[PDB]
């Protein structure tokens, strides 16, 4: 009519849930009898007032409420009813399995992927899934992941944060990694989590909420990860990889041009022969390897976006069940696109779905 | 008309001097390998250790004479089709000072700029810089030295402050003093980010992640602290020039502004009220952006933040010389911008004249 697909949405399983509830060091949910609901606690940046309330019961609620959206596929279903959404690719959230023991990790990612595979068949044509890897386990474990989840029926993709196997993603350790994903046709979305060290944020840092480790913390973090992911060659490693990333590549399409000349003015750089003249640009990858979702909030990022990927590679989503109101966060990311684009244009209906039901083949099984 | 280059940098004999001699960065040292290497940044101490210490690679950059001579910048402008430079101290200024030795290097350093002009009135005009590291009474008695000082416009400054950032409620009367006398503050990048978000591959990527990153990146959470803690509010008068066109901040300003309003404890605590004046209003109101994005791209999204009325040209000379080209001829890293406004607002047009030059004149009161 034509389809809307959300690619950025995202649930915590019931089982992954009663796994974070009995942890007593981040990731956690933690009840405060003064709040009814949960706090979920993901973040290092929260560390601080979990720290100040687990001492001082005059101290804020820690983390955020944990609603039930993100552990209800039923809401899922109806959010996506109730905003005209028709097809959601859902992802496990951060921090996916990165915080569990190597030993332990490899059969609690496949149990919770195979979870999102049923999930999707309760839903059949309106849920397909990214997958998430034990990356915290050796490489040959999260291969026999990757083997496993290219079985299942709905997974279209990977989700994955900035970590990698311990030391970014510009560790060649990961490299296989990637191969193998990209190898399967699987889309890499890469997500952030881990932010940027605390101290950045100041002294005041707890006076204002969660919005600078949120609003910058992990657009940046993205941003940096994908910029060593580029300086590193895994773009031109693993010729085959796509990746999706997160919130319109973080800063990325404000920054290509600024990334392009420091490059081509780094002496050293240029020295010793690492820019040669058939380099493929932060431009060309952005053309041909970069996928951005429009998760910007505002038509000055989503234009800037647009100009530096293609119409054709900006896909809609909504991040549900984040941000609920104190849903505005999906339809002002609609508008954006339509200011953007125009209503009933061509452009508008590529970014609403049809990309993603191109790329993502949302359709088989 | 009017061609003015609002971010360009010097080094005054007196400073480059003062780093030769230095035992720790900042410092300036010569290598039997090849020009004298400046090291500024922390970024630099890994690669600074292990030159120290026989074949290892040329740490920090090329120390040309750019960085140092009034008569190079002056050719550069006569090469680049500038008319007007709006001179300031390059990072780290007087930062990395004793609280002690600050004030009257900083001082010093200031008078200089305003002799530099005067060789070349019209055609040159300075921001100061400060003792930041010295007690505020050091701060201000530098304010009102600058103040004083012919050809001073303005103020460059870090992201760093008195030592806790921008939002440090000890700073607002610095801020106060500078917007009461009508000097523009300019706001340049230096400390970056932590390094070990660079990773441990780090090493191999020369200075493009600090530079490309940290930098702008820097400036957007220094800026983003400052409006969250009512900076702008509480000193109505300031005005601010972005270096960099505003970091990142363009991009993110629609994110930021979602995040404060979806924030459950901020607006549960009242700190989030109807009538606030949002980033976008303080991008229209007290912030200017310079032009030195290297795109169209990211320059079309800065004049749809700020108003074609708030860019600023600039070419951050002399930091990227051509590596393959005539450092005597036109800078790449200048015609790029150039470019860059050319394709986001078209060649001729008042737009044009307005950032390449005329916004400047009009803000900053040139002649
Ligand atoms: O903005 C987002 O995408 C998110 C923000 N905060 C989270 O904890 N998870 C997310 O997915
Ligand atoms: O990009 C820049 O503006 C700069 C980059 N690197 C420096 O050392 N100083 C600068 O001013
Ligand atoms: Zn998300
Ligand atoms: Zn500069």
């Amino acid at each position: 009519t034509p389809v809307v697909v959300d690619i950025h949405t995202h649930m915590y399983p019931p089982s992954y849930i009663a796994m974070l509830e009995k942890r007593q060091t981040i990731p956690l949910v933690r009840t405060f009898p003064q709040a009814d609901e949960p706090r979920l606690i993901l973040l290092s940046s929260e560390l601080a007032a979990l720290d100040a309330a687990l001492a001082d019961p005059a101290a804020k609620l820690p983390g955020r409420p944990l609603s039930t959206h993100f552990a209800s596929l039923a809401q899922k279903m109806h959010f996506m009813d109730t905003n005209g959404i028709r097809v959601s690719v859902i992802s496990l959230a951060n921090p996916w399995f990165d915080f569990l023991a190597p030993d332990e990790a490899p059969g609690i990612a496949d149990a919770v992927n195979a979870e999102f595979s049923d999930m999707c068949a309760q839903h059949v044509g309106r849920l397909f899934f990214f997958a998430a890897l034990p990356l915290s386990a050796p490489v040959d474990a999260v291969k026999a992941s990757i083997e496993r989840v290219k079985n299942l029926k709905y997974c279209r993709g990977i989700i994955l944060g900035t970590s990698g196997l311990g030391k970014g993603l510009d560790d060649p350790h990961l490299l296989p990694v990637f191969e193998a994903v990209a190898d399967a046709k699987l889309l890499v979305f890469l997500h952030p989590h881990y932010g940027l060290p605390n101290e950045v944020y100041g002294p005041r840092s707890e006076e204002y909420g969660h919005v600078l480790p949120l609003a910058l913390g992990f657009p940046m973090e993205t941003t940096i990860a994908v910029a060593r992911m580029y300086m590193a060659g895994v773009f031109d490693h693993v010729r085959n990889l796509q990746m999706l990333l997160a919130h319109s590549g973080g800063t990325l399409p404000f920054l290509a041009g600024r990334i392009e000349s420091c490059i081509v003015h780094d002496g050293h750089l240029v020295k010793t022969g690492k820019v040669p003249k058939d380099r493929r640009t932060i431009w060309t990858v952005l053309k041909e390897q970069i996928y951005l979702d429009a998760v910007i909030y505002s038509e000055v990022g989503l234009q800037a976006a647009i100009a530096s990927s293609g119409a054709d590679r900006l896909m809609f989503g909504t991040n549900h069940p984040f941000f609920p109101p104190i849903w505005d966060s999906s339809r002002l990311n609609a508008q954006a696109v339509i200011k953007a684009v125009g209503e009933g244009s061509s452009d508008a209906a590529a970014v609403m779905g049809l990309n993603a039901v191109r790329v993502l083949s949302l359709k088989a099984e």
